[PDB]
Formats: C-alpha cells, structure tokens, sequence
DNA sequence: GGGGGAAGGACTC
DNA sequence: ATGAGTCCTTCCCCC
C-alpha cells in the first residue's frame, strides 16, 4: 500500500491570513474566549511566527500575551475554517476514491492504484500541494508511507509547507530509532507508563512479556504498538462519518444550582441541534466539567430519535442525576448527541 | 466467557 | 486550564 496523508499548515491561522493578508509574517494567535473574565480562555492555534516563541495550542490567552503582547489575537471562527476545509477536501477527491477525512484538516488518501512506486507518489504530492495552492492559496504538508501511521509521522516531520516520504527502509530505521513518544496515539500518561517499562522505542515492545505490556497500557494499545513494531500495521482508509455532535460552554461562574445551570445547558442544546442539521440522534449525554477540571457525564439511549423538547426534558433529568451523584461544583456544562438514524 | 450499554479516560486536533 | 470529537477500558447486566 501507498498512502498520501495531507495536513493543512497551522490551519485556522493560515485561513485568517488568507482572508486578511496583511497578517502575513506577523505572529497570529487565534483564541477561544471563555467569557469568565478579560482574556479568559485558551489558544486554539497560532501561526509559526507565534509558535516560534512558545505560543502554541492549549495555553491560557493571558500567558500568550505576556510572551507576545503585540501579536494579533483573533477569536476562533470555526464555521469559516470549516467551509474552507470542505472545498479543499473536495479538491483531494479528484485524486482518489479511497479517502479518509480524519478531521477538519487531515486527509488520508490511498494512492496504491494510482501510483506505481514512491517516486510517482511524491510527484502526486507535489501536484496536490499545487492544486490547493492554486485554488485556495493554502499550503499543506504531504506525508507518504506504507500505512496511515507512518504517512502521518512523515508529515509530523516535514511540516510546514513540506513533503516527505518514509520508504520501506526508513520505516525499519524509525521502528528502532524513533522516540515512541512521537508515535500517534501516545500521550504523556502513556508515554510515561512506557518509559516506566524501559520502553523508549517501538522495537522494545517485541522483547517484553505481552501481559506486562497489556497490563499497563491495555490490550488495544499493546497490540497497536506491537503491530507497528513488527511492521504489520494495517488499518485501511475508510470514509469517515461523524458519530457525535455536541456543545459545551463555560458558565460565567461556577455553580451547583440547577436553575443557574439550566440556561447554559439550554443554549448548548440549541447549538447542538443547529449542528445536527437533519441528523436524528437516539442518544444524548449531558456533560459537565467539574470545578476542578474533572469530566463527569450521564447519558441515555432511546428506542427512537430525540426531539428538541425531549432533549430539553431529558437533559434536565441527566443534569439533575449528575448533581444527585456528585457534590462538586460545575464549571462547564454541555451536551452530546449520538447514535444517528 | 463474552456481547453490549453506561461512565470514565486518554488522546488529538 | 477552549472546545470538539474518537476510540478504548472498566464495571455491570445478561445470555
Ligand atoms: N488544543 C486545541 N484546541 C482547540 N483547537 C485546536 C487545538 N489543537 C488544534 N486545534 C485546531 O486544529 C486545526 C489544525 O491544527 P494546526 O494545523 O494548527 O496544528 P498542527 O497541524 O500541529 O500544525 C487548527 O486550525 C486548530
Ligand atoms: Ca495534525
Ligand atoms: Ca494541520
Ligand atoms: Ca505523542
């Protein structure tokens, strides 16, 4: 198999640049403002000028401003980047019927039956980068390898504006050399557990009693890493269909008071149903982030689809149930809908 | 034993 | 210390 993975460069910001070029070159920080106070919230994404100084996704906005007090700070415009994303995704479909849209800015393209070798693949990557640049003026990174995972690690290596190919021989190099912490799906919690077993590379998983491995990280993750390590990893490109839709907001102040949470919960439903857009959910979860940033939830599945009104009532029962079964305060409250008709 | 729903976890963009 | 969405584990009823 030959897989060509596409990953739009610092997407949200790059899109902000494209609508407003005068931003080119200046550090740009796109933010999600929470409402609690002046500048409360987090960084969603920053361009590379911004990134160069430690301003990256996930940190408080207030932090970023100490580091970069004269960078351009913009609020997230999800709906905009999404529309832009769609047109690009449409471009990529010109190059393969086998295409997995993994997220708003990630696509795996199975180009096995479209190129005869990697030389031809790299060329197609060049040709794709151009198509997008021509049509939308959005640069991207192309990663090419034998399975999805390495295709992405390729891109992780070549970004931004890059194109890299990890051949069958580099794969084995990486299976021995690459820090296992840089393996897609390995976060700190797991990375630690791995270090804790001496496991610092992919190869190491082949010389450790499976159960010792299973024991720590669990079956799926153990199998996943081992299969990667044995060069036997195959997950195929699949058209992806959303499995859930939801919305969680932050309350202006923390509470356990049912009627104070009520309105935040209701706006969340209103938005969720807007986004459902003619998809009929059978299941609903109310989801609260506790005052100490813990995440609690209560759900319910019906035998039938859920109307906005049933969503309203049931969500109160579910929020109520959350309250009944935890004595902590709520900080964010939201809802999530799944099991579509 | 293990299928299958609920709730928590961990990860990623 | 945002917001969104996914897959997996653990506990449990049940067959
Ligand atoms: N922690 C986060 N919170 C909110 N949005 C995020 C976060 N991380 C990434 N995104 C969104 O994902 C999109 C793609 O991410 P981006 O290209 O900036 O990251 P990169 O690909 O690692 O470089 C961005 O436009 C934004
Ligand atoms: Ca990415
Ligand atoms: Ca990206
Ligand atoms: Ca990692």
């Amino acid at each position: 198999m030959i897989v060509l993975f596409v990953d739009f460069d610092y997407f949200a910001a790059q899109v902000e640049e494209v609508l407003n070029p005068s931003l080119k070159g200046k550090p740009v920080v796109v933010c999600v403002f929470s409402g609690r106070f002046e500048d409360s919230g987090a960084v969603a994404t920053a361009n590379y000028e911004a990134r160069k100084f430690g301003v990256k996704a996930g940190i408080p906005i207030v932090e970023a401003k100490k580091i970069l007090p004269n960078a351009v700070y913009l609020p997230m415009r999800k709906e905009v980047y999404q529309q832009v994303s769609s047109r690009i995704m449409n471009l990529l479909r010109e190059y393969s019927e086998k295409i997995e849209i993994a997220s708003i800015d990630e696509a795996y393209l199975d180009i096995s039956d479209k190129v005869r070798d990697y030389r031809e693949a790299y060329n197609l990557g060049l040709e794709i980068k151009n198509k997008i640049l021509e049509k939308e003026k959005i640069t991207v990174t192309v990663g090419i390898s034998k399975n999805k995972v390495f295709a992405k690690i390729a891109a992780d290596m070549a970004k931004p504006n890059g194109i890299k190919v990890i051949d069958d021989e580099e794969v084995k190099r990486l299976i021995r050399e690459l820090d296992i912490a840089d393996v897609p799906g390995i976060g700190n919690i797991t990375a630690e557990k791995l270090k804790k077993l001496g496991i610092n590379k992919l190869v190491d998983t082949l010389s450790i009693e499976f159960d010792k491995l299973k024991g720590m990280i669990g079956e799926a993750k153990a199998k996943y890493l081992i299969s990667l390590a044995r060069d036997e990893y195959n997950e195929p490109i699949r058209t992806r269909v959303r499995k859930s839709i939801g919305r969680i907001v932050t309350m202006k102040r923390n509470s356990r008071n049912l009627e104070e949470i009520k309105p935040y919960l209701f706006r969340a439903i209103e938005e969720s149903y807007y986004k459902l857009d003619k998809r009929i959910p059978k299941a609903i979860h109310v989801v609260a982030v506790t005052e100490d940033l813990d995440i609690v939830s209560r759900g319910r599945t019906f035998p039938h689809g859920i109307s906005k009104e049933t969503a309203y009532s049931e969500s109160v029962k579910l929020l109520q149930k959350i309250l009944e079964e935890d004595e902590r305060k709520i900080r964010r409250i939201g809802v999530r809908f799944s099991k579509f008709i």
